[PDB]
C-alpha cells in the first residue's frame, strides 16, 4: 500500500496504543497520530487528512462499535478503512463488527506479522 496513509490509533489504554504505533512503524507506517476514546478520535478524524483508523473497543464516553458507526453513516468519511482490535474471538463482537461496517478485526495481542497480513489483505480489498 502506501507507506504515508495517515494512520489513528485509538484506545483507552495509553500502553496498547503506543504497541499498535510501534507495530505501524516496525513495518515502515510512520504517518500516525493518536486519539484516547472515540470522541477524541472523531474529533481528529473532521480536522482530516487520515487513511486508516485502528480502534480498540473498549473505550469510555464512545466506544469502539459506535467510532466504527459514525464514521461509516457520516458521508464525507464514509469509505474509511477501520481495523478493529477485539479480545476474544466473541463471535458475537466480530458479527457486531463486521456487521456495523468494519473493514477487518485483528484479536490482540497481536504481532507485527499478524497485523502485517491483516493490513495487506484490507489494503488489496481497498483498492489500496
Amino acid at each position: 500500500a502506501d507507506k504515508e496513509l495517515k494512520f489513528l490509533v485509538v484506545d483507552d489504554f495509553s500502553t496498547m496504543r503506543r504497541i499498535v504505533r510501534n507495530l505501524l512503524k516496525e513495518l515502515g507506517f510512520n504517518n500516525v497520530e493518536e486519539a484516547e476514546d472515540g470522541v477524541d478520535a472523531l474529533n481528529k478524524l473532521q480536522a482530516g487528512g487520515y487513511g486508516f483508523v485502528i480502534s480498540d473497543w473498549n473505550m469510555p464516553n464512545m466506544d469502539g462499535l459506535e467510532l466504527l458507526k459514525t464514521i461509516r453513516a457520516d458521508g464525507a468519511m464514509s469509505a474509511l478503512p477501520v481495523l478493529m482490535v477485539i479480545a476474544e474471538a466473541k463471535k458475537e463482537n466480530i458479527i457486531a463488527a463486521a456487521q456495523a461496517g468494519a473493514s477487518g478485526w485483528v484479536v490482540k495481542p497481536f504481532t507485527a506479522a499478524t497485523l502485517e497480513e491483516k493490513l495487506n489483505k484490507i489494503f488489496e480489498k481497498l483498492g489500496m
